């Protein structure tokens, strides 16, 4: 509260540790279906069902430019690729397994670097 703070976590490292997180899971194998937006003309049901699109470009392109105030907005955009594909996908399709995939691999890591 007021003149009444928990001690200073130190943050300093937590751009450079995102950008790293955000390089391996770029880097994945299963990573194809989460690089690029997906192309909203060209996949119908896309754009109406899905209402918050996010892809790991986009985060990067955020990433970038200080558009994440701290790592908890940078976890929730990852959270979003992952929600987006479960959503839209059978969990029995390529995309599906990619994408459940993927977020255990996120969540190690994340617990792994911040936890």
């Amino acid at each position: 509260s007021m003149s009444v703070k928990k001690p200073k976590r130190d943050d300093s490292k937590d751009l450079a540790l995102c950008s790293m997180i955000l390089t391996e899971m770029e880097t994945h194998e299963d990573a194809w279906p989460f690089l690029l937006p997906v192309n909203l003309k060209l996949v119908p049901g896309y754009k109406k069902v899905i209402k918050k699109p996010m892809d790991f470009s986009t985060i990067r392109e955020k990433l970038s430019s200080g558009q994440y105030p701290n790592l908890e907005t940078f976890a929730l955009d990852v959270r979003l690729v992952f929600d987006n594909c479960e959503t839209f996908n059978e969990d029995d399709s390529d995309i599906g397994r990619a994408g459940h995939n993927m977020r255990k691999y996120f969540e190690k890591k994340w617990t792994d670097t911040f936890k």
